């Protein structure tokens, strides 16, 4: 019924259970994206939601492609222009 | 090309709606780019210096999930009982 990760209202049904030793994706990206581990514990939420599956999927595609745009640009340059 | 290009996805940028990153206003946004991605984005003259539009939007969104994932996990550990807390 608790999202893990934005701590409002679920499902239990339709979110998406964090810890299912196949979903570690989520806990990683999570973990890239706020420098937080998440851990299962008993007394806490195990899911997450899926507005938060969303725009966590978001988030780590736009993080791929800025990492990919800087080293595409870097290319794009004269061997001169390369500098710091 | 450079003056239409966004330094975030290297692809084509509106130059007029498409911020300037290395101003005054827009210093948060190298903040947030660093916190989304781990790298400190720097001001050269043959790099592109703008963010388009369709970056500015996901990167907000990711900002705000971000900050809201690390608030959560605040708020549910002062949820707690200080005996169950005791766990963490
Ligand atoms: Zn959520
Ligand atoms: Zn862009």
């Amino acid at each position: 019924s608790t999202c893990r990760v934005c701590a409002k209202y679920a499902s239990n049904k339709r979110s998406p259970k964090l810890f299912e030793r196949s979903n570690t994706k989520m806990i990683d990206n999570i973990e890239a994206l706020t420098g937080l581990r998440l851990e299962n514990y008993g007394c806490l939420p195990d899911q997450i939601c899926e507005c938060c599956s969303m725009e966590l999927a978001s988030a780590v595609k736009l993080r791929e492609r800025c990492i990919a745009a800087q080293r595409e640009l870097l290319l794009g340059l004269t061997e001169e222009q390369r500098q710091g």
